[PDB]
């Protein structure tokens, strides 16, 4: 009933977990939820509803990049009444103060996109998450015994960067890692008065080149999954 | 080998078709290819290698928006030696010179993205297709009896535009339609010394708000797929 | 030991409270601090060192605007070894979600300045405070029974705005009020790896035109001075 | 009848050739046209109407730089009803793919000018020729056994560049040569719904530093002159 | 020899008058100079040397627009050792403070070009004339009983503007008239350590549309010619 | 009468000297004026009225940075009917040609601020003083035998520059020094139709690293002060 979601109205709980990869959403729905039901699949972009420790929770893939993430979040909020958008994914660390398996909470999302200057008077929009959600994330991680890393991320239009020489200046200004959506998620949620947070686990270090093995990857993504479901409980 | 395609090095023919929607890809594999093999499925983004009248050809989804398109197109060219990239898809008409069913050949792709300024000295990159390819498309459509409409497209980061007041100016400067990736397709192929072209089928006119019925939407999309397969013959 | 500060090295405590107006700094010192000494007075810009419940506190004025603020923040951090910088002041509200007497915590500072494009690759810097400082403010407010309003502010180069028509768009994107230094404070503290936060008291509401009287302005600000002081004990 | 052109209305044929230098224009008329007459001479910028193998063709000089080109082209289309504009001139080649005596067809014109941002919403306008004209140039060229070199051109505001370090990157993005008008020609033609094409003779590299001798300039340019007159016949 | 001037080295005197129209340069040579000879004529862009009441002086055309002006004045300074460049021409008035026949001395030249951002770190270059020259023009005007209007001009890349709605804001900021080269003359003279000045005669009013009779233009331009020659005396 | 000035009606004379430092302002009052009265002191920013050689003159502090100077200058013109604003401040030299406590007259003020693009259509505002005021400076300085350098200054948002590599380019374009308010003064005075001029004494040399002290920045500048007083006589 939107050009990118074929769910029925009401099929989404007001809390939604987000990933770029629709197959990760699938993995989460099978392994971590009871009574999960696939509710959308336009363009193979999967969404699910189901229960986690008795509470209703929703999952939704959103593709890669600001433009794509912006499409699905816009529809999720405007048509399907999602109110809290918690978003999890991987990132390449650029700071010396984070390493493999760390979970980063993005209190800001810088960007090389033009999307926010187009949204916001051609000025600098400081794209930021909802504070109460970050507080629930901080509190839950302490309780779970996770050493939550906290700082800005840089949301890039480029997976294959042309500005790799600038990563140290980004790290100087407290950017812990690079991904590709958070500035879009945060700006859209600000645009539509909804609540958003982004969480990112370190799977590679772009400076010193250490990398997780493909099943070390899955163990640390699981650690992040559990943190996310726990803070929505 | 790449973080977004799980094909083996050697599975792609040098010619490749592209669509945002990977479900479009499999529909073309089934209904039009012989010996259609699936060769990649990372993040549900399906790819296919098959046969059309005895000649090899590939298919590949690339998701929505410039950032996603660039990732897949960069990896196709750099890792899988793809040489000719032909993008087909839908687009929103903005010009009185076009209506529903029309197929548009994009001789240039303007954009509201900052990606080309980042790539290109913060100047104006004129994002354009390979000429030889555009000639094939013109001759094939003449041989096939298709009244090819030719002009610019505007590639936007926004599906839900904040600048609809501007569509009239775009149309005046010979922009026939809007979509969300061609400027990225063209600049990547320009960057990596490969050949590229973008074809667009008109499904919705954004000015008159005419829309095709899905009985014609499959009808017109087939016309375009055939034109594209023909010019790769 | 800098062109703009004539204190002795060591005169500053590592926690420093900031106001634009040096006479506000003079007030706080005389009314709320023990054994307050004046440590700097270049350009009539007063800084102080004293105690509050036995614990050392410093105070410093920074003038109006990002450029003036940046000058003093840089010198405090670099020459005088200050580690936490807490800014408190007034602000014009622009959001319906806040009214007179409200204290705002700025979890992000947007801007019409070019300073952060100059510092940060001509990209978008998301200027954010230190998280631990923000959590300390949330907990101290809760303990004092203060109803903290959390969101962005907008830091302008213009007190006399040429863009008043834009305040509705800023409010929509969760900018709760307008002032003139937070973006430079946050970016300088980001640049030099120090901890910073901004707190804003609503005395005027730029949209609904409500306003506190001179005696209610004094009363309201005092409520913010005590939260700040309580935050540092 | 316009401030920059002296001709009576109807003096111009609907197909017009353009050079930057009005002495090229006078040269073309006396060696290749029959019954040729000077129709305009404001600011010494010569224009001619004449006959080539029976068919009436016009010639018009336009000066150097986008702003100059834009003045003349604007008056040709709006006042004197020229419909097709074929620009022929020299350029400095920057790509290894082209060498001396080569004729470049500019299928896109990049630029360091701000004019197209001012024309086009401060976005990227991809400035492009009319496809049909470019195909006629390709078909004519091959009929005359001229191997056309095809790609993008960079239209600069600077003859004495301050960014010579950037030429390698421009060449990477398929810019074959540098000149100073094409992006202004294409944009204006797009604005005013006219058909336009730029052709460029490789007199001088800029990288190799190879410059052909006095004898050859005349010969290579005449070659482009015949190409131009033939696709207009 | 330079690409755009075929004068002998040593042909120019160190003081040069400039006009965009080479036929204006010819007119001044024949009417006001003693023993004037033509020294250059590339691209029909005439230059002259001669004497004014016994003292040597040169005249040079430079076409229209910043790019064209910049080519010629660069070559005048670096190759032909011209030291003082005084540009005379017409403009369109935009301010109610000036009328027809008024002579404007441009103490600053704003622009919509990108050329000064390209020259100067993408900041704002304040393009200004040489102070001593503007003093000499002030004094000579007084001597001649000419009432000199003094202010900024706006140097536009557009003769046919797309921002006529902005003319009033320009006039508010002390822009007396619009023309097309002064920002380039000024920035090039600044780049190359020469002395430049621009004087403008009001032929037309862009707001109230008043105009001089082409009989009253010839007379008013003459006054400006005499001012320029005399201040070189 | 404004939120930043609390002077009585008519407390300001129509001529007003400006400093960034209100203590340099106070030092001029107490040393040079008869009947010196302090007419404002909001935020410790001192303004004074008094008499010099019989004629009544005012003095006003404006803080550091374009934003602060705009606030005070805007209020001086709109509420206190100041007509002539003469800034006499400090600046850092960026040439060996220029020594400490040299006095510069800024015929133009370039900037890295975005304030003038915000004010002026996102084009290049050429920020210049009132000519007659600068002629007064020139003739006054000469009658007094006070030496005066004349050129542009660069008005930065940054006292601690992040672009020290650019100083030679700035000096190349006739920028004699760096300061932080002249572009703000000049723009505001252009906006509101008032007469402004900026003089500045070299208080630092940015190549060789000499710097005066806070007290020397009040007391080493008598010649500039006397120059200002005399030109207002
Ligand atoms: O170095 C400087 N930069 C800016 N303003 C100044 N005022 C004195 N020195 C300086």
């Amino acid at each position: 009933m939107t050009p990118h979601i074929n769910a029925k109205i009401g099929d989404f709980y007001p809390q939604c977990l987000l990933c770029g990869d629709p197959l990760r959403v699938s993995y989460i729905a099978k392994k971590f939820l009871q009574d999960a039901k696939e509710i959308t699949n336009v363009r193979n972009m999967l969404g699910f509803s189901g229960k986690y420790k008795g509470k209703g929770i929703s999952l939704m893939g959103h593709g890669m990049g600001i433009a794509s993430c912006t499409i699905y979040v816009t529809e999720l909020i405007k048509t399907y009444q999602v109110k809290e958008l918690l978003r999890i994914g991987t990132c390449g660390a650029i700071s010396p103060k984070v390493g493999l398996k760390d979970i980063i909470m993005a209190t800001g999302a810088s960007t090389d996109s033009k999307t926010n200057r187009v949204r916001f008077l051609n000025h600098d929009l400081s794209a930021t998450p909802d504070f109460e959600l970050s507080l629930r994330a901080y509190q839950t991680a302490k309780r779970l015994g996770i050493d939550l890393k906290i700082g800005n991320v840089f949301s890039s239009d480029f997976f294959y960067s042309f500005e790799t020489h600038a990563f140290d200046l980004m790290a100087q200004y407290n950017h812990l890692a690079i991904e590709m959506e958070a500035a879009g998620l945060y700006a859209t949620a600000m645009e539509l008065n909804a609540k958003a947070l982004c969480l990112c686990s370190v799977s590679d270090h772009l400076i010193t080149k250490e990398a997780l093995s493909p099943k070390e990857r899955i163990e640390s993504f699981d650690n992040m999954i559990i943190l996310a479901l726990e803070m929505m409980s």
